[PDB]
DNA sequence: TCGGCGACTTTTCGGCGACTTTT
DNA sequence: AAAAGTCGCCGAAAAGTCGCCGA
């Protein structure tokens, strides 16, 4: 009995994707929201500079289906250890402020602020119509 | 069969404690109340003047648990010796009022009396709702 | 007596190949 | 035939109680 969900979002990390990793997820046809790149987030480790480069993808599947469908569909994209940490996202609204750490959760442990502009939006990603 | 509660009480001492360690309590997501730095306790041997350096932690459990289950939670959360002496609070005014040595017993036997402003309240503690 | 800890138990949840349904 | 999708099944950690205490 594994849940089947339409919102997932995951991480892609810069070394284990492709050059054309954007062109790459355009293809499959599905409404994603690219967070801009993560370059500056603080570890949660003692004199570490930061946490590596990732991104944190918004992934708007068209059916119910189970977080292996996503894992494994953008497995065979980019590389089998091109993503991480698939998610079931419960609140849309929140994983989309999430991508730029401007949501309540993040200011509230005041992480670094990212620009609203670099979020990369593929197939015509439409936050409005999932709140 | 242990004894289930919601309402805890225990200490914490600096020289166990990481630096963020008041930060690391917010993470928990439970309303705490910390009392001021605990400096200037009467030491109860001769010739001893102070008792170390403590602060008196107040907690509440979002569900019945056991005494044993939050010195887990907290040994894991600030270091295996972190923490001491976890009981179960009956009245939290009481033991609110204990943090700062203004309670009835505290009063009584003529503890030192520390100032409010110092106390910490984590995620929103407020003493009103308790009773 | 009653706070304590290692041993244990129990959820919790993300992986990943193997099998299965869909194209 | 191939794509996609789910189904067992594993592992680890984050949680929790239990056993015995021990001063
Ligand atoms: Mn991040
Ligand atoms: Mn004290």
């Amino acid at each position: 009995a594994k849940e089947k969900a339409r919102y997932f979002t995951f991480l892609l990390y810069p070394e284990s994707i492709p050059s054309d990793w954007e062109l790459k997820l355009e293809t499959l046809g599905v409404p994603m929201a690219i967070s801009p790149l993560h370059d500056k987030d603080k570890s949660s480790i003692k004199g570490q500079k930061y946490k590596k480069a990732h991104y944190h993808v918004l992934y708007i599947a068209k059916n119910p289906v189970t977080a292996d469908s996503v894992r494994k569909k953008i497995k065979l994209l980019l590389g089998e250890k091109s993503l991480a940490m698939v998610q079931v996202v419960l609140n849309v609204e929140n994983m989309y402020l999430y991508l730029t750490h401007e949501s309540k959760d993040a200011i509230a442990k005041k992480k670094h602020v990212y620009d609203k502009a670099d979020i990369k939006l593929i197939n015509n990603f439409d936050i409005d119509r999932y709140v």
